[PDB]
């Protein structure tokens, strides 16, 4: 069981692409508020979530609401600021996988928290430009979820 | 050298997603005319595009021209009635890597020029929901990009 954290998001179709991601892979996603827009906002749900698509989301007041409700034993963050890449590192069970905001990424005081090799990066070309949230989101779940074999994955 | 191929992309902002992608990754992008949209539309460049992100983009007017100016030694297509998962695959330098639009995926007269292990998919849970197309090809690329050990980049 792998859970996505995404750090007071700013931008709905990144979430609500992330909500389907959630949906597809079995992944449950805790988002740490404040959010940059309401729930109710139109932009999120062009994506046609389904009602079944919410029950995997769990809102949480701040981050240390977040480790008191949740108690992660492996927290990993995205950063460009970070040593492995996302693919250097061995995900197993109960691992959480946190992202900052489309624009800013995450503050040094969430940073500061944890360990050089739980902060992690995805391989870019020199002078690369930022990485959409929701394709940066996809790649680390995906290459997580493929180490573990997929588990819960039509095998046919 | 790898190559990106968006066969008729309908949806502007994952079109504008995929170009950053390949800018980020140094993969080629080639899509086949026509689109569901202008490059005109602001939709396209909401993601900030710089100049020399599209220098990298080729526009083919069908999918016979394509194949005429590139002559693909190896070409997948993503499609969810494909047999081996997307990692179940070794890619190698000079494959092409081809999604249909954010709806329909590809059409049948597409699909059936390929030979069953040249389409794959991307795995997912039991009743599934359709993936965002850029989460896709994020997915599909790294994947691939991973398996050749990064070439291109920053190994700092």
């Amino acid at each position: 069981m792998l859970n996505i954290v995404l750090y007071e998001p700013e931008i709905p179709p990144n979430t609500g692409n992330i909500i389907r991601l959630c949906a597809n892979t079995g992944f449950r996603l805790h988002i740490i508020e404040p959010m940059g827009f309401a729930w109710d906002d139109k932009r999120l749900r062009r994506a046609g979530l389904d009602y079944h698509e919410f029950t995997a989301v769990t809102r949480h007041h701040d981050y240390r609401a977040f480790l008191e409700a949740e108690n992660p034993q492996r927290l990993f963050a995205l950063t460009t600021k970070g040593t492995p890449a996302h693919s250097a590192v061995s995900y197993q069970d109960g691992d959480y996988l946190m992202f900052g905001p489309e624009t800013r990424g995450l503050p040094a005081s969430i940073l500061d928290a944890l360990p050089a090799e739980q902060k992690i990066r995805i391989p870019m070309v020199p002078d690369s430009r930022s990485m959409n949230l929701s394709n940066a989101v996809s790649v680390v779940v995906y290459e997580a979820w493929r180490q573990l074999g997929y588990p819960g994955a039509v095998l046919r």
